């Protein structure tokens, strides 16, 4: 099996499919995990979500690469056998947006923060085809997120990057923090190279306040955790100021 250098390991409840791992989180929600092999370091796991909404599927984040993202679509075809309506990607870095071309080739409508689309070319990424915009309190402008079903998109403020967004899954107790949120036992906040160290703590807390009843917090590089992931992330971020 795949034993990443960074990221959660495989546990009971995980399905290996090609080069990826899938884990059911709820009747209608699965976590996708893909792995970047770094020469001399090993594999770095990155997680996103797959959500069934009636007769259609919604995706949060690509895999690291186009081929891995095509494998996600193949898993969906095999295990769910319903079309992917749209994908939302949570900022312009390779773990979240590296597979855009595979989504586009498949005819899937793609959405990202307008700022992520603006940064994408600068980051070696392909922009999403549609831009999300946000209110002053972080909630997505509904006209920019048409037919999103249970996906509730929230921009918490600058943190891991200035463009990072988060997604709650309405009708569940799950919320997705992407790379903004690290697990409750993490020793670091990960890559702070593009981070806003002044605002990170407030942004992490704003994510918590946006989804105050989410009990399962999903994130990019660890297994789903309790709300202690949010509070621990914010406490680490307090030390940056
Ligand atoms: C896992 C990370 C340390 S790397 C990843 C991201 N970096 C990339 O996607 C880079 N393309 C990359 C370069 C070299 C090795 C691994 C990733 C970032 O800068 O936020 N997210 C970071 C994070 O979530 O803290
Ligand atoms: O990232
Ligand atoms: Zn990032
Ligand atoms: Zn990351």
């Amino acid at each position: 099996e795949i034993r990443p250098t960074i990221g959660q390991q495989m546990e009971t409840g995980d399905q290996r499919f090609g080069d990826l791992v899938f884990r059911q989180l709820a009747p209608n929600v699965w976590q996708h995990t893909s792995y970047l092999d770094m020469p001399g370091f090993g594999a770095v796991a990155s997680n996103g979500l797959i959500v069934r909404d009636g007769g259609r599927v919604l995706v949060v984040d690509t895999a690291w690469t186009d081929d891995q993202t095509a494998q996600i679509l193949n898993w969906i075809k095999q295990e769910i056998n319903l079309p992917v309506a749209l994908a939302v990607v949570t900022h312009a870095h390779q773990d979240k947006m590296g597979g855009m071309d595979a989504l586009h080739a498949a005819g899937i409508a793609t959405y990202a923060n307008a700022l992520s689309n603006q940064l994408a070319p600068q980051e070696g990424m392909v922009a999403a085809q549609h831009s999300l915009t946000f209110a002053a309190n972080g909630w997505v402008e509904p006209a920019t997120a048409p037919n999103f079903g249970p996906l509730k998109v929230f921009y918490p403020g600058p943190g891991h990057t200035s463009d990072n967004i988060t997604v709650g899954i309405d009708g569940t107790d799950i919320a997705f923090g992407g790379c903004l949120i690290k697990d409750s036992k993490a020793k670091s906040l990960g890559n702070l190279g593009d981070a806003d160290t002044e605002h990170y703590a407030a942004s992490a807390r704003a994510f918590g306040a946006a989804f105050p009843k989410a009990s399962m917090i999903v994130m990019s590089h660890s297994a789903p955790d309790s709300r202690a992931a949010i509070t621990h992330t914010a406490r680490m971020a307090d030390k940056l100021r």
